[PDB]
């Protein structure tokens, strides 16, 4: 991959692979969330960061995901070569939010887009910080001044309030747990891994006889690799689904979200 | 990726991504074994299959895998380029045996490689039969006639015979069930999710002081999406050596069995 002409933005070609597909021999939405995560990452590298900056380390502060929207038009088939392109924006002293494009290497048609906010916050206390001036003026060279959004469209489904579950859900899957495959470079359960346990509770039928076209998750809980997690269905209706991810034991709330799915 | 000059063996260049890599930020043994898969499916593809032949189509026959040995010298680190070879040969009427070699792609040195033995089966009846005349013909024209072993070793530890561990097990993970990110492209449990589970028993303290070196592993029986797996190790030993099981949670049904090497940091 590469920044850019203007260094406001990187892109990335991916060539899909055999253990990157489903049923339908199509790339599933978690290898999708793992390009996103990928690219992202090559682009923090490619600008002088490695989570990300200088000072933040000295403060123990990082980069966390409070929302991630996904919305798929077309998925690349085994074998096809993804463009995506990505970049980062400012969102005031709130947080950063970075944006995707996912595009046909062949055609140039855009058949994918996502978004997502990250907050700031302790690495060891947990405790979200507003977003200060001095490491602000750090990452504001590498971003665009003007808005450039994926998802422009006014009133859209990547800012929509997402509600909570009521008991008793439609449809579960219990006691999921995380395995060594699960966590990242730093011992942590990424972010992908929730997406998967999310969509555990959506029926077989469904996911054999529609395609997942939206998927909206907000992030308020790490699961530690000790944990068991719980995930919950209804549906809210092509076809919507509520969900919910919470510890198996006390309950406590980890995951939220809702996926859109078009009949095949 | 690429058939070699001969069109005896297929070869392919990876770059390590950073979901692929663990503490060490060097890849996986499960990032390196989905490698090996996917070379191995491209070489098929290179040579006009999807592994099954003409012949076994119309029978529903499949490949089946029954015994993985992978060997690690060095990890390739987050952002490496690894270039991976692989080959197929003829076993006689017992099967095929699939093997892989492992490089760096900077320097050129092995630091890495696989073998793998495969059955034929009745996709079905879950039957292994012996390969026919008229199969082994199919494909015969893209294996090597010579010898080509990527673990020649007189006393190789590819080869040896893995026994039933012992109950009670020293370690364990219990209650480990797959999810749609474990199955592939047909429904089926993935090989290398096997392997993740049989490393869920070693204890994460051998984990962060020790370096998977060999891992060899036994397939007896497929486990299915609604099965639920245990899984359980013992020590049998400056090098760390482990017996492992794999068992359905239920009636205690093994569907897998292993050994692990693993030296000091
Ligand atoms: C996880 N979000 C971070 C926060 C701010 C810095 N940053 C970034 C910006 C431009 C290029 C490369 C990286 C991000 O993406
Ligand atoms: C399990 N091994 C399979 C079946 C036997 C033939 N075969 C192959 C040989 C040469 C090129 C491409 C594929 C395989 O990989």
């Amino acid at each position: 991959g590469s920044l850019t002409e203007d260094g406001l933005s990187y892109k990335e070609k991916f060539v899909v692979r055999s253990y990157e597909v489903g049923s339908n021999k199509t790339a599933t939405v978690e290898t999708i969330a793992n390009l996103l995560q990928e690219v992202g990452c090559n682009h923090a590298q490619s600008v002088g960061f490695s989570a990300t900056t200088t000072t933040m380390r000295k403060l123990h502060l990082i980069w966390v995901t409070a929302r991630m929207h996904i919305e798929i038009y077309k998925y690349p088939a085994w074998g096809d070569v993804v463009e995506i392109e990505t970049w980062c924006q400012s969102e005031g002293r709130i947080g950063t939010r970075r944006d995707w494009i996912l595009k046909d290497s062949v055609t140039g048609e855009v058949t994918g887009r996502a978004t997502s906010k990250w907050v700031m916050m302790n690495q060891d206390t947990r405790r979200l910080q507003k977003v200060s001036d001095d490491v602000r003026d750090e990452y504001l060279v590498f971003c665009p001044q003007e808005p450039r959004l994926a998802f422009p469209e006014e009133n859209n489904r990547s800012l929509k309030k997402i509600p909570k579950l009521e008991d008793p859900a439609q449809y579960s899957m219990i006691g999921l747990k995380p395995r060594r495959a699960d966590l990242d470079m730093n011992q942590h359960v990424n972010n992908v891994t929730y997406i998967g346990w999310v969509l555990e509770s959506i029926p077989q039928e469904i996911v054999d006889t529609h395609e997942l076209q939206v998927i909206t998750l907000d992030y308020r809980r790490e699961c530690q690799q000790d944990d068991v997690v719980d995930s919950l269905t209804t549906t809210t209706s092509d076809s919507q689904f509520l969900h919910l991810l919470r510890l198996s034991g006390d309950g406590q709330e980890i995951n939220r979200g809702t996926t859109l799915w078009r009949k095949k």
